[PDB]
């Protein structure tokens, strides 16, 4: 759910609204919905930019997906409302017609959303661009339905190109030039190192340092013949200053190339390090919870302090001894650390965690990592036995 962690964003989402509707019930009262759709869907293209404001505004990009997809579904049902109040399936002159286009479009493409288990998601997201057609589109179908009403010196003009604006150019960073200059770490990969069947260590050498707290992760963009130069997010699994760690599941085609036909000396390039799962930001008290891959932010934070500085129980659970990572690692760094606290947990042979009877510290930071489903009953349980315990947990998907 959200929280004051998000009101900022929150806000700047309400005020966006009302300072809309107010000048439209001002100037143009017959064209509230039309105006606010318009303001929400330029909102949409400024939730799609990934910048940094976002996930300060909105404490996570999970979030900011959300209120993108609220916007999107909020645009489109007053879209489909104005369309009914102000027209046909068909227009009559060219500006009706762009109107029609682009609210077709809109309306096929946000039905598409929803069918991303049968396209792959390069081809999910080749279709999504559409939604700059459609914006333009609609744009054009404002600008020549109001004339100068929307050129003139007059809040109402305005408000409507700030917000037009904003989205023209959301829109063309984030399908032109996001993938082009805002990854500005350009690195060698340096060693491979297969952990497991089904899972393969990157170490990364960079040409500048990069900056960033155990427990985040980071947009890899992979340049090898054979391979797709798509970005995926990945956890930063360790490294400092001008090294970096990635460790990768096989989950798909992209992950399986990865793990079979990667080599020593590709190109790779990283943009920056996103995420609120930071670690050391939270309670002298943590308890860490990790569900197979999901061990990776962990991992960081113990190849990056050598002597714990925090009191920690980890639960590692994973399927069967063979799909188990680091275990060497963990036992090496139990050990060393007296204050760290492990816990294995091979679900194939000894259940599944259940923290009915379990322990948890008074004044306690749980972190999560790992599938939906297993963290919901979780949490519902570690919220059960003290409700005061603060959590967060962090997925690996966006939709
Ligand atoms: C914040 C975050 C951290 C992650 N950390 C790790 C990690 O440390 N180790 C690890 O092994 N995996 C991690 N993942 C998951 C990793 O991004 C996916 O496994 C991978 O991108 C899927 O590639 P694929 O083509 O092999 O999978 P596919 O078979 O193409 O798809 C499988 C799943 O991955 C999603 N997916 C596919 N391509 C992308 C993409 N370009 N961007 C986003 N999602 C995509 C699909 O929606 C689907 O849910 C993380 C994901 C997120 C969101
Ligand atoms: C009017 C409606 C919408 C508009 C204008 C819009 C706009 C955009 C744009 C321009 C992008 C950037 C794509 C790129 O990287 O090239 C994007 C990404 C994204 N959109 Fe939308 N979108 C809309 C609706 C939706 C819906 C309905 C969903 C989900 C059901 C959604 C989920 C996403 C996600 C998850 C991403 C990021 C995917 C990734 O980069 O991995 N959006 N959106
Ligand atoms: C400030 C924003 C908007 C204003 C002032 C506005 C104004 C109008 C007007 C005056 C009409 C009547 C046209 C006619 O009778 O021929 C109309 C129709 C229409 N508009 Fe908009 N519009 C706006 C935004 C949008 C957007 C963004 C879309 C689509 C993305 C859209 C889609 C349509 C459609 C489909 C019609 C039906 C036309 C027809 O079939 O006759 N409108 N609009």
């Amino acid at each position: 759910e959200f929280s004051m962690k998000s009101v900022k964003g929150l806000l700047f989402i309400i005020a966006s609204f009302i300072l809309t509707l107010l000048t439209w019930m001002n100037t143009s009262p017959q064209f509230m919905i039309p105006g606010l759709a318009l303001t929400s869907l330029s909102l949409t293209f400024i939730l799609a930019t990934r910048l940094p404001l976002l996930e300060s505004w909105f404490h996570s990009l999970e979030k900011v997906y959300t209120v993108h997809k609220f916007t999107a579904f909020l645009s489109i049902i007053l879209l489909i409302f104005h369309n009914f109040s102000m027209g046909g399936l068909w227009g009559s002159r060219l500006a009706a017609q762009f109107g029609n286009l682009a609210i077709y479009i809109f309306a096929s493409i946000i039905l598409v959303a929803y069918l991303g288990k049968y396209i792959q998601y390069e081809a999910w997201r080749w279709i999504h661009r559409l939604v700059y057609l459609a914006y333009i589109l609609g744009l054009f179908h404002i600008y020549m339905i109001m004339g100068n009403r929307l050129l003139t010196f007059n809040l109402l003009s305005f408000l409507v190109g700030s917000y037009a604006l904003l989205g023209l150019l959301a829109g063309f960073y984030i399908i032109f030039l996001y993938q082009k200059i805002s990854f500005p770490y350009l690195g060698k990969i340096t060693h491979l190192k297969r952990l497991n069947h089904d899972t393969r260590e990157i170490q990364i050498h960079l040409s500048r340092p990069f900056n960033y707290q155990s427990g985040q992760f980071a947009f890899l963009k992979i340049f090898q013949e054979g391979f797709e130069s798509a970005p995926h997010p990945f956890s930063i699994s360790g490294g400092h200053g001008q090294t970096l760690y990635f460790t990768v599941k096989t989950s798909g085609d992209h992950t399986k190339n990865i793990y079979d036909n990667l080599q020593a000396g590709s190109k790779v390039t990283l943009d920056r390090a996103y995420g609120h799962m930071i670690i050391e930001e939270g309670r002298e008290n943590q308890v860490w919870i990790a569900g197979g891959i999901g061990i990776t932010p962990f991992i960081s934070y113990i190849r990056e302090h050598p002597i714990l500085d925090k009191q920690v129980h980890f639960y590692y659970s994973f399927r069967g001894d063979e799909n188990a990572v680091y275990l060497d690692l963990l036992r090496n760094y139990a050990q060393k650390n007296p204050n760290f606290e492990l816990h294995l947990i091979d679900s194939t042979k000894d259940g599944y965690l259940n923290f009915e009877q379990k322990e948890v510290p008074e004044h306690a930071t749980v972190y999560m990592c790992g599938p939906i489903s297993m963290m919901k009953a979780l949490a519902k349980q570690i919220k059960k036995q003290n409700p005061k315990t603060e959590l967060i947990y962090e997925g690996f998907k966006f939709k």
